[PDB]
């Protein structure tokens, strides 16, 4: 092309849209807008930060301990917890890398080879984990107890992980289903499309008004397993390069096999025979698989990044400045 | 115009048939290890018959790690075979598991020989009977390739690697000069550092130290995992603190969860501790590794960008020569 592509993080962009306490010039989030946060761009209300103090940053997260430490742990506590931004970047990496483990930066902190670390580990994990004093907070308590005793075991840190990973997705389907225990097809559309912000649309929705009939609707189970597929969208895009390659079309039984190649699971064909419906782009049989892969990582990225090259312009603003200011003294010295 | 891979079958492929170019299994070989041919290796013209009897060093060779260098030049091996073989070396962890699945149409573990060349051209993105295809499918493509045996081909192919460049380099014998395992270190490194580095291996290193092929091999091993070793890297790098010969050994244990000898570790802190503190350059270490990992035969990122600006440059200095003609 013309240029080299830059991706410009927002990660601190979202954090700042949806934090809603400030103490001492810096600012945190409550387990309920870091939810919010990872599942969508914008705030509802946006309601003035409340500025706290230390006495009442410290009773934020006091009268917890009754949030149930499996996948409702976020849900649970509601606002009474506090999230740093590190602490933030961390779980926003968690989510977007859902098959990294970490385990070389985990041992790198584990000086004394226990397979455990020590909460004064806590903040370079996040650092590594995350690039591309200090007040008490929710993951602090948990991981390392209340006044910094106990140490974050791997296995519980794989555990946090993956109840991390179930919970949003737990979360966005209630979202999108409107508490009401399914989810309309228009909604799973919704929602799959929610970061796909390029003007296309007309056709997805279309699509979906004609092609898939008022009434149907998938499942907690089915959702969680195509956000599974969506986290193996490398291994389908293996697949879908093995047909581009052979100049061949992919058909519906096509894309069923590539999707239980890609994930290893076998996908209901109510699921998969909408999802076929919405990305076929024209009135024929075939899969308009490109844009459904850009979706797809739409969809992973969470409107995290964006994409851009605005590197020449820079380039030709140094050039223009240096060869004026050049010439302001080559010639003021000539004739 | 042509690509780094296309260039180097170029330059190492001795035989030619029907207008195609072929290489032998050593050809191969010393395709991944060098960049130049030393002879210029004699272009053989080749007839329906004679490939015949080229394929007919498959009766004789063993099937693990002494493959390729059994056959010698016995065998023949096309560019889409060798850019397949390239992509096993180069990229030694994926497994490739999820091509081979979509050609496995069948549900058993196997593929026939129609989807072998199907294999090669996913693998590699970004009828004449071949050596491969005889060990695979058959003379006459009579069966087929299970997934475990082609796992345990690509793993035999990475050790015969390593074997034979630990023979050229130690010259025949079981050790290698720390020296000439210097030469192997730097091999695909241009002229940047150069002389500090030599520098070093000349005055840092007492005369007649050397490794042994295990030694060797665990480098290697640690080569493969440059990106857990650059994770290490870059909690010192955040850390603002040196790398010292400690924290070394613990970051290579740590990224191959193997215990490589002192006297490897030590030799290599020595020659990447390029400003003479107790402290590595391990930057520039980690682009050599690299550089090794990739063998000359791919460009990469950082290379891409940098070769684009020199374009940009070029094309800059075109315009400005040409908008001053427009005035005079």
């Amino acid at each position: 092309y013309l240029g080299p592509i830059e991706k410009l993080s927002l990660r601190k962009q979202r954090f700042m849209q949806f934090s809603s306490l400030e103490h001492d010039g810096e600012y945190y989030m409550t387990p309920r807008d870091f939810l919010f946060s990872v599942m969508f761009e914008q705030v509802e209300r946006k309601t003035l930060v409340k500025k706290l103090a230390k006495k009442d940053i410290e009773d934020v997260l006091s009268g917890i301990q009754t949030a149930r430490c499996g996948s409702t742990f976020f849900r649970d506590l509601g606002d009474k917890g506090v999230i740093s931004y590190t602490e933030y970047l961390f779980l926003l990496t968690i989510l977007t890398k859902p098959h990294s483990g970490f385990h070389v930066a985990f041992k790198m902190l584990d000086v004394d080879g226990n397979e455990m670390i020590e909460r004064k580990e806590f903040v370079k994990l996040q650092k590594i984990i995350s690039k591309q004093p200090g007040v008490n907070t929710t993951l602090q308590v948990r991981f390392f107890g209340k006044r910094g005793e106990k140490k974050l075991h791997y296995k519980e840190f794989r555990r946090f992980m993956e109840n991390l990973q179930t919970e949003v997705q737990e979360m966005e389907f209630l979202q999108f289903s409107k508490g009401l225990n399914f989810m309309r097809k228009e909604d799973f559309a919704e929602w799959l499309l929610f970061f796909t912000n390029t003007e296309n649309k007309d056709i997805y929705w279309r699509n979906v008004r004609e092609k898939l009939s008022v009434g149907e609707s998938i499942s907690l189970d089915e959702f969680k397993s195509f956000c599974h597929f969506t986290t193996h969208l490398e291994d389908f895009a293996i697949a879908m390069q093995m047909f581009s390659l052979a100049h061949r079309p992919v058909r519906l039984a096509e894309f069923k096999r590539a999707v239980k190649v890609a994930t290893g699971q076998e996908l209901s064909d109510n699921l998969l025979d909408t999802v076929f419906k919405i990305f076929d782009l024209d009135g024929d049989e075939c899969l308009s698989h490109g844009e459904f892969l850009g979706v797809l990582k739409n969809r992973m990225h969470r409107g995290l990044w964006v994409s851009q090259q605005q590197s020449v312009q820079e380039y030709w603003k140094c050039v223009k400045k240096e060869s004026i200011k050049g010439v302001k003294e080559a010639w003021r010295q000539q004739a």
